[PDB]
């Protein structure tokens, strides 16, 4: 991977046999996906970001590839305008920013 | 740089003669900074995001020193609890994503 950034860093992602599009978003701690069904037992969170406050479902130790990397981890579903991926699962594939 | 993700992407900024510090962001399109008078002439701005949307101030041809590096161009100002690096300046420095 050499991403770069005239443009917003977009990229593929495979969850629950799904094929969705994510930002890698080094600005954002954690990993918040819009509204979908997925399996287990889920924890509610709020998460406060510039404009205000919003409301989570926490799912823990889930599968996903980024890219051809595998990682497993904690994902907040709710409501973003796009699909972010945060610094907890940019660490599991190997991320850096360079200059 | 190097920089790594296990914690926020923390540097130092010049602007005026003002020393703070920011957030490298690849997640942000823009560059948004806190309450600050500048030398010029403005316009307004709505922009959106986690939690809904606040108001902003766009001055143009600004510099800005980050990190020991020159960039020059348009930063908003408005009410953030943090001083955010988006991709209009993160590309003037060499910024790249790896991987
Ligand atoms: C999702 C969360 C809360 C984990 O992180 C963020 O929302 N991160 C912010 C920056 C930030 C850092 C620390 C505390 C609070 C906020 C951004 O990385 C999120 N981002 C880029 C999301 C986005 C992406 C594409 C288009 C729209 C929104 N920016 C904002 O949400 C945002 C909102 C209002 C104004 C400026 C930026």
């Amino acid at each position: 991977p050499q991403i770069t950034l005239w443009k917003r860093p977009l990229v593929t992602i495979r969850i629950g046999g799904q094929l969705k599009e994510a930002l890698l978003d080094t600005g954002a701690d954690d990993t918040v996906l819009e509204e979908m069904n997925l399996p287990g037992k889920w924890k509610p969170k709020m998460i406060g970001g510039i404009g205000g406050f919003i409301k989570v479902r926490q799912y823990d130790q889930i599968p996903v590839e980024i890219c051809g990397h595998k990682a497993i981890g904690t994902v907040l579903v709710g409501p973003t305008p796009v699909n972010i991926i945060g610094r907890n699962l940019l660490t599991q594939i190997g991320c850096t920013l360079n200059f």
